[PDB]
């Protein structure tokens, strides 16, 4: 059952608003807090910028002695007086469109070149981009923590202060992503060499996996440049594995330091990945936290949602992100550390009537808490803005604390949440579909991404044809997940790593989007799933290689599949649907042994089959489709109906999205119109005269039923 | 002064709908045409696919002998019976999501390897991609023309047929754009060599310009791979010039063959470039047609507008494109050969209420005619779709001629246009701002584009810091042009090539977005402009190089400018605006003798000046800004107000966009709400109105005689 925040042994919907004390006239701090409280928010959230408080090396001001807005201590006391809990975020990085991402100018001037993140040629990637594990960086970070952490410790909830949560640093790795370049600092390269020796033990074992001919570990260099050989792909794959251990070591060092101050509050981190109003790359960024989330059950990750608009063009991003966070972090609530309010960019408008729908859609899509970012506009003091004087536009409050149009939208959404939170937080959706999350397909931020400058991964040079980024973006994120949401079929996402078979068994169908490679553990898990009675849908490929592109045919043999890869027209027929456009000329052509052929190439060769195996069912399609045609939705619909899965409602307009959330007491129907059309429609429960609804463009309705 | 289509000696708003007979049940051809006519549309437009009609080599069906939807003759007859003019588009390429882009399968099977576009290794780029000047391709094209062109000729309006216009081929060069790959067919490379020999005359002259080390023209190889040296940049620059001449040679061969059949109707071509609902790349595609537009005053280019949605996210794209086409094609009306109706992509919705506002915005932004693409949905016959069974979604009519939501929107907009066309077509905007179009910055489709994944141009490798695509997309298209439209300042665009000094004197300001390179002819033109009394705004660089990156400091010397390039904070102050975020660390720091400093680095070095030169005024900014902050709109506004330029209206809500269009007698005020907010505002000349989200209002004002 559901994960949710709890206050006083009852479900609590975390409603926070971001208010930057350092960007607001301190004579107006109280008015901002009062107006936030009056929306029904229970929490306020702020960065504590290292640059703002360590005004010169070893010169600290938290009391407003050198600038009134340096009076952190007073802001904390005002939070307590106005009955708001406080989330504090002291960095060292805050980003936050603050000069030098929040690092002091004096620090970046003073640090040696080996404090910085370095490219393949030894050059500084960016004058504000440190190497996370630089000894110099960590020494200064610790001296900053020595001053700000005693203040945070004294003002924690357990000492009757307002502070309930603290974020460690900010969006770890967001610059290795954005800058479009990875850190070849020698501290990093030496840690990588240690990681490889620990992983492989002998150069002979490494040479056997990579198919390389090194005489010693001293001959192994950090991979750089384009992947041309499978041995380059192997080296980069382990480099990805290493960076996940690297970020875990960084956050582990910050956490150990923080705990030494008697800070026992909840620790948080925040997930980047939205850009241009979609989040198809966020799954790659959350995959960079795989080792933190396994090692730190006490650090809760939240999402940084930046939709910019709310339409069918991005409707699927927030649900797919909320589902993937749940998959990687199943023991904590799904929540947004930064939940768009106003816009960071003047030229990229944020309409109250878009964001209001986003807020309701987020509830439909399972969000359990959020921090409106930004609730309050700021004015950068003293030239501190990265890109201009004003921080955010079209917020709930302007910097002067005037109510703007979003204020009433947030009050309306908060009112509904506070009325309903006791039941709403306990509601589930009935998912009969599970979609597999295979993390290794996402481990490409060094070699293949939307932000990366040079494409380093070209699978055709490795004798492959299914690119893992193309598969996870277009076949999974924009394809299957977009398709299921559009068709109003509930799905859950499961992390396949150390996945318990007992968790998969509750679903009517398990859907796996597969490349030509998949590890032995996952091939074995899916084999057992089907033999024991599971129903598996697998496309576009039966894998035949492992994560190092060495032979592994476990699943192919356990399923009694024979296939050859042949070129044909992109168009196939599947389940009687003609002219299904597929992504590749190459297809898997299956022997029809003990199977029903259900998809055919233009030469009528078999490119999909259905089989019974043990107590289970297998459907394999040897071709790739996402959602770029109507035939693709017809095909997803056909596949779902193979196990007689039904939608919760009959709705007369197929372009209306709904979510039914229920517990024992209560049912919530969320209707979402992601289209620029006033829609009049009727619906009824699949279970047992119809109700008529009119919905405005880009709008929502919520119906509560008492059961 | 305005350019517009004419019918019966009066202004005529060309309203066409695209209806693909080859994709529609012939029993329903008359129904589609009657419903199109009933919207007030006057013209219908279609491809005539070569693959569809030459069913096997030298076997032609135009009469539905082998499939009823091959009855082209009957469709043409129906157009006439239903009182519609017809636009025909017989290729040879049609694209149109048709298998093999409209070329016959039997042709692609039969052609020799030397008929195909080849990569630098001599490998076929794509089995459906021919070399445009292949002898074998033009031979088979001519044999297609020998059968379809006598039918088109017989059905011209001249012979009380319906045919009024014909498109030659389709988006010439589009495949080099989409792939980032040039045709290295030896026949193309031979024509390139001839182009280079013709241009430079001797290997010594080419070596002096390129700084190459060739002993003869025999050493010369077509450029390929990344640009590492200034000499590679030179070679690639001329390779782009060559492709513009090559496309002109191709369309000239088609044109002359067409004219040989007594076809005297108006000839057209079409311009692509919209990507994900914005058009910042479309100017690059306009630039590929520079030589066609110079040499064929009688071929009318129309735009392929694909906005997908209508909001502030893309509001500036259509105006910037319409203005640039006007600059390049001043003697023809700006029109949309493909004007979005429905969506090519099922997952990319096209809402009737969005497109209705796009159609009215298009009128505000000077469009004189359009062809709804697609008015009618199609079903691909017997697997001949590139993609699935269906061609377009959310159209005016489905393939079965069912009316869809867009139908009533088109009928409403068409009623307005017909009511107003006689006056509306003769209106212009009063532009006091002129923005220079310098085509060489756009000549990059083989080395730097939004569609080219692996960038071949990296200007830092050449000792430069201002990339021409960054300049033209972010500083010009999404920056200055977006800013002026947002601020409701009218602008015009002028082609700086062979530009008449007398045309520039009409304007109060000329804005030049300059890289470190600019040819001598443009440097001299801008020198004379200011010296004779013009007011020039120039940023982010005084250029010091020509198009071949050789020294050329004519403008710098004529204006008494001296500068050092120095690194500083991205933020500057300009005209007392603090914290103006600029694109580059590197800025020009100007000597201020005989000058007024008006912009400063964080350390107070002078990165902008104003000065008097002869009778005119110069404003130089040594930094790059587009529109990514409110300070950028503040800076554009202050720059415009240096020469006392005023908006036509005071409108109380700054986020309402307006366009005042007038002639001697008539004024139209177009109000455009690109925002998801009901807005109430008032207006007066330099009075109270409510506009729905993503909507519009048009007010008419009669002008009083004096
Ligand atoms: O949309 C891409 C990502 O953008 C980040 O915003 C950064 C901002 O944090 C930073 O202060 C400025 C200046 O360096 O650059 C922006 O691009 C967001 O934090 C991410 O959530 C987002 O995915
Ligand atoms: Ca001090
Ligand atoms: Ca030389
Ligand atoms: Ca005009
Ligand atoms: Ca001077």
């Amino acid at each position: 059952s559901e994960k949710y925040f709890v206050k006083n042994g009852q479900p609590h919907f975390l409603i926070s608003g971001e208010v930057h004390y350092f960007r607001i006239n301190p004579k107006l701090w109280r008015n901002h807090l009062q107006l936030l409280k009056q929306t029904g928010a229970d929490t306020v959230s702020t960065y504590i910028p290292w640059d703002w408080h360590e005004i010169e090396e070893d010169d600290f001001d938290f009391e407003g002695k050198t600038h009134p807005a340096r009076n952190l201590i007073r802001f904390i006391k005002l939070c307590k007086e106005e009955n708001l809990d406080l989330i504090v975020k002291p960095g060292p990085y805050i980003l936050a469109e603050y000069e030098n991402q929040g690092l002091p100018s004096w620090l970046l001037k003073k640090l040696s070149k080996n404090a910085f993140a370095l490219d393949e040629n030894g050059n500084v990637i960016s004058p504000d981009l440190v190497s996370y594990l630089s000894d110099e960086f960590l020494e200064y970070t610790f001296k900053w923590y020595d001053k700000v952490m005693p203040i945070i410790s004294k003002h924690q909830k357990e000492h009757y202060g307002p502070i309930t949560m603290m974020q460690l640093c900010n969006e770890i790795g967001v610059f290795q992503w954005l800058s479009g370049k990875s850190d070849y600092n020698p501290k990093v390269i030496n840690l990588y060499k240690e990681f490889i020796i620990q992983r492989y033990k002998t150069i002979e074992k490494l040479n056997s996996v990579y198919s390389t001919n090194y005489n010693s570990f001293d001959d192994l260099k950090a991979p750089s440049g384009k992947i041309k050989l499978r041995s380059d792909y192997c080296a980069y794959f382990d480099f990805h594995l290493f960076f996940r251990e690297y970020y875990n070591k960084y956050i582990s060092i910050l956490k150990n330091k923080i705990r030494s101050f008697g800070i026992n509050i909840k620790l948080t981190h925040n997930i980047p990945g939205w850009i241009y109003g979609n989040a198809s790359e966020l799954p790659m960024l959350i995959s960079t936290y795989s080792e933190i989330m396994k090692n730190h059950p006490d650090i809760i990750f939240g999402l940084d949602h930046i939709p910019e608009f709310v339409s069918f063009r991005n409707a699927h991003s927030d649900l797919a992100c909320n589902k993937i966070l749940e998959a990687m972090q199943p023991e904590a609530p799904v929540w947004a550390a930064q939940f768009q309010a106003g816009t960071r960019e003047h030229h990229v408008k944020a309409y109250a009537k878009d964001l209001e729908t986003f807020y309701i859609a987020s509830l439909a899509h399972g969000i359990k808490g959020f921090n409106y970012y930004m609730f309050s506009q700021g004015i950068n003091p003293e030239g501190k803005g990265f890109y201009g004087k004003t921080f955010y536009f079209q917020t709930a409050l302007d910097a002067a604390s005037n109510k703007l149009a979003l204020y009433d939208s947030i009050k309306k959404v908060n009112r509904f949440i506070r009325k309903e939170q006791k039941d709403l937080l306990r509601t589930n959706v009935n998912s009969e579909i599970c979609v597999g999350f295979y993390k290794p397909y996402f481990f490409t931020e060094l070699i293949s991404s939307q932000l990366l400058k040079e494409k380093k991964l070209n699978v055709e040079e490795l004798g492959l044809y299914i690119d893992p980024r193309f598969l996870r973006e277009e076949i999974l994120f924009n394809g299957l997940l977009r398709g299921l949401q559009t068709l109003n079929y509930n799905y859950d996402v499961v992390d396949l790593e150390n996945c318990d078979l007992k968790s998969l068994t509750a679903y009517k169908q398990l859907w796996i989007t597969s490349a030509e490679f998949m590890d032995a553990e996952t091939q074995n898990l899916l084999s057992e799933f089907v033999l024991n009675g599971g129903n598996l849908i697998l496309y576009p490929a039966v894998p035949t290689l492992d994560n190092y592109l060495n032979r592994c045919e476990i699943l192919k043999n356990n399923f009694g599949i024979e296939f050859i890869t042949k070129d044909s027209s992109h168009k196939v027929s599947a389940f009687g649907i003609e002219d299904v456009f597929t992504a590749f000329s190459k297809k898997q052509i299956y022997n029809d042994t003990n199977s029903k052929p259900i998809a055919f190439t233009q030469e009528n060769e078999i490119c999909g089959i259905r089989k019974k195996i043990g107590k289970g069912e297998l459907t394999i399609l040897g071709f790739a489709f996402g959602y770029t045609s109507d035939e693709h939705l017809e095909l997803i619909d056909k596949l779902v109906k193979l196990n007689k899965i039904k939608r919760e409602l009959f709705v007369s307009d197929k372009d209306i999205q709904f979510v039914v959330r229920e517990n024992n007491k209560s049912r919530y129907i969320f209707f979402l119109n992601y289209h620029n059309e006033r829609k009049t429609f009727n619906y009824r429960k699949s279970s047992e005269k119809s109700e008529e609804i009119s919905i405005a463009p880009f709008s929502y309705k919520v119906i509560k039923e008492n059961k």
